[PDB]
């Protein structure tokens, strides 16, 4: 029937604060509001995240999971999720710090 | 090897929850040996899934999803993370503006 077209709104996500070398960290990007369907994009410090042996992105219909194993200093930085549907887009950026 | 005790990555609920929002939180280890099992509690009692409350557990994380959150969903949610070597629990408060 009538299809509501609602701009998406990202649920704010943040990284843990005393993360030390070698640990695993996960964050989720998901809408709190918005019409289906959703697309997700992850950025790190100005470029799209590239999956690797220790970095993985797993995207579902209504959320996307960023996983980093064996964190090191190179994994520190600002990670952004860009969320879109057919009505609009939203973005959230979270800073990851990695300590010795 | 394979006997590293689990430790949950601290999780928290958003601070902007209004009635009707979808909310998701994940429980996952920052350390610990695979395989894991997960349990969710609400105010000390295991979560009962329903039409608008879903628990989806994967190999290395568990997802709590609440559609159309309301005042009745407010409470203290615990994730219990288990493996062969031990157990950890983390609890976070879900608050809803009304
Ligand atoms: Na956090
Ligand atoms: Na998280
Ligand atoms: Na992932
Ligand atoms: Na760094
Ligand atoms: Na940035
Ligand atoms: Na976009
Ligand atoms: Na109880
Ligand atoms: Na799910």
């Amino acid at each position: 029937g009538a299809s509501g077209s609602e701009i998406p709104k990202i649920q704010p996500f943040f990284f843990p604060k005393n993360l030390t070398t070698g640990k695993t960290v996960k964050v989720i990007c998901n809408p709190s509001e918005g019409s289906l369907p959703f697309t997700f994009e992850w950025l790190k410090d100005g470029t799209q995240v590239v999956p690797s042996a220790h970095v993985a992105v797993k995207t579902h219909e209504d959320y996307s999971l960023l996983n980093i194993d064996s964190v090191g200093w190179e994994d520190a930085g600002n990670y952004s999720c860009v969320l879109n549907n057919s009505a609009g887009s939203d973005t959230h950026t979270a800073t990851l710090s990695v300590f010795a």
